């Protein structure tokens, strides 16, 4: 089996991706945010406190006759922004883009954080990492690939997230058309339990690459890219008038900049992240400083390719007994 579904920006700068996911019987369709970097898939639900939903589409899984409560089981997750939700967990039937996993735990919020509600657009969260950090007790439960992923055509996905436009996230085959070129694939690290992997280095606009390595996750649900300080010190020194803000919290541009692109390496591969991706537009309304799109890891302690480095790439998380990732340019 396959499937296939376009993925959409949530707002203008790309800050998450939304894609259509079909839960229960008859379906009740969801925008999901598509997480690489975890392993969850939780919505918003008849069962989440009412002041804390605004806007988004709930899950009701009493109107489900595929839904079936998973006795004694919750969940509660955290993420990297200060984020959390937590609740109770059904199975259900779980679609995307026509592929269909029976059986999934889905995961009803009963409590979300500010955040979540302030943002109409996001209706809940896929998780793609490995399913060693789903956070189900007593029994941790599988992703939506995990499940899938013995039914697939090949055990893959890919994401094919746009600049200011809609992409895609295939299930178990690769789109040959989707991206120039050759993929390149590159050793992955499950130890985390994230698609992790080394990249091979950088280079800021047209400069020499830099040789070495950098070790970070590719992660779908991360905006930006977090890179070491000294790589990032290295990108906004060529951005004349860019400076590291406490704060703000992190480096911002004048508005009126024109950023270089920033090349990452893939083995001996590149991918060029284009300067006008790594602008994330005024810090506030109205402002002429702007707010950047690379930024240093030194905080988080793991290094992140996020979406601004994965939409410059076609990217193949590649869920064979030993993962691999693969990246194209397109
Ligand atoms: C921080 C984080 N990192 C991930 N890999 S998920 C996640 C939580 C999250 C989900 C949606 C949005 C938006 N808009 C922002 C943050």
């Amino acid at each position: 089996s396959t499937g296939s579904a376009t993925t959409t920006p949530i707002d203008s700068l790309d800050d998450a991706y939304i894609t259509p996911v079909q839960i229960g019987t008859p379906a009740q369709t969801l925008n999901l945010d598509f997480d690489t970097g975890s392993s969850d898939l939780w919505v918003f639900s008849s069962e989440t406190t009412a002041s804390e939903v605004d806007g988004q589409t709930i899950y009701t899984p009493s109107k489900s006759t595929t839904a079936k409560l998973l006795s004694g089981a919750t969940w509660s997750i955290s993420y990297g922004d200060g984020s959390s939700s937590s609740g109770d967990v059904y199975t259900d039937t779980v679609s995307v883009g026509g592929l269909t996993v029976t059986g999934q735990a889905v995961e009803s919020a009963k409590k979300v954080s500010s955040s979540f509600t302030e943002d109409s657009t996001i209706d809940g969260l896929l998780g793609l990492a490995f399913s060693t950090l789903n956070t189900v007790s007593p029994t941790q439960q599988k992703t939506f690939f995990d499940n899938a992923k013995a039914s697939l055509d090949s055990p893959v996905f890919t994401a094919d997230l746009g600049y200011h436009a809609p992409g895609t996230y295939n299930f178990g085959f690769i789109d040959t058309t989707a991206y120039t070129g050759s993929i390149t694939y590159t050793a992955v690290s499950t130890k985390q339990g994230f698609w992790e992997w080394t990249s091979t280095g950088y280079a800021v606009g047209s400069g020499t690459f830099k040789s070495t390595s950098i070790d970070g996750i590719a992660d779908t649900g991360t905006t930006l890219l977090y890179l070491p300080a000294t790589v990032v010190s290295a990108y906004w020194a060529q951005v004349s008038g860019a400076k590291s803000s406490s704060s703000v919290g992190g480096y911002v541009f004048p508005c009126s900049a024109t950023l270089p692109s920033f090349t990452f390496g893939v083995g001996s591969a590149r991918i060029v992240i284009p300067g006008d991706y790594i602008d994330f537009g005024p810090i506030s309304t109205g402002s002429s400083s702007c707010f950047g799109g690379i930024q240093s890891s030194a905080g988080i302690g793991i290094n992140i390719f996020g979406d601004v480095a994965l939409k410059a790439a076609f990217v193949v998380f590649n869920g064979a007994t030993t993962p691999t990732l693969g990246f194209a340019s397109k």
